[PDB]
């Protein structure tokens, strides 16, 4: 086993196979533990979940240090945190992976290359290299700064994001809201009025496929 696991990938060759949550250690640091949920399972497994969304009992409508802090019950909805996204991936060439479900309907989309930049840079949003059944949503929001309503779309659709003008990706949105562009949205998929009853954002090294 490693005795620091960097992210669930490391974790799960530590030979923990089962979903739940785990301690990694930023850049490999004893002082830097963050506790994650790992997917385990999801094509191969090693991803930690950043996101979740399932049953609309917490609010995702929070501020900038909220959402650079990260908040909520990593076991249940929750959002880890802009911050800790930025560590993660700078510590190596990650991927994104996003599963969706919607009244038994499920489908996901990879992204073979995922960053977050850091503070000066509004946690910037790197997506590239699209595949998978939920269509291609986030090519839209690549490269955008993140917005929350106090740092303006946030407060348009009462969520936050990496906004454009405004969102095709809107996994923070309201819960059950089927208004157009309030809700749970991904766009390719389900359109903008059709909020999503389940989804959960992850990444992992995008080498973790063959290592
Ligand atoms: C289908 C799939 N996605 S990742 C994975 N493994 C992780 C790396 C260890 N060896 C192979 C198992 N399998």
């Amino acid at each position: 086993s490693m005795p620091f696991p960097k992210d669930c990938s490391q974790a799960m060759l530590n030979g923990d196979t089962t979903s739940g949550l785990y301690t990694i250690y930023l850049n490999g640091d004893k002082a830097q533990a963050l506790e994650v949920f790992c997917d385990m399972t999801s094509d191969g497994g090693g991803w930690i979940v950043f996101l979740r969304r399932k049953n609309g009992r917490e609010n995702f409508y929070q501020n900038w240090k909220a959402y650079a802090a990260g908040f909520g019950d990593r076991r249940e909805e929750f959002w880890l945190g802009l911050d800790n996204l930025n560590k993660i991936t700078a510590q190596g060439q990650y991927e994104l992976r996003v599963d969706l479900r919607d009244h038994g309907e499920t489908a996901f989309a990879v992204y073979d290359k995922f960053s977050v930049g850091d503070a000066k840079t509004r946690y910037k949003l790197k997506v590239e290299g699209y595949s998978g059944t939920a269509g291609d949503s986030m090519a839209y929001h690549n490269g955008r700064s993140f917005s929350t309503f106090d740092k303006n779309c946030a407060l348009s659709y009462k969520g936050a994001f990496w906004y454009r003008n405004c969102h095709r990706v809107n996994l923070m949105g309201r819960y059950g809201d089927n208004n157009h562009s309030q809700g749970v949205n991904w766009f390719h998929w389900k359109g903008h009025e059709h909020s999503i009853q389940f989804a959960e954002m992850k990444l992992r090294p995008s080498n973790f496929r063959n290592l």
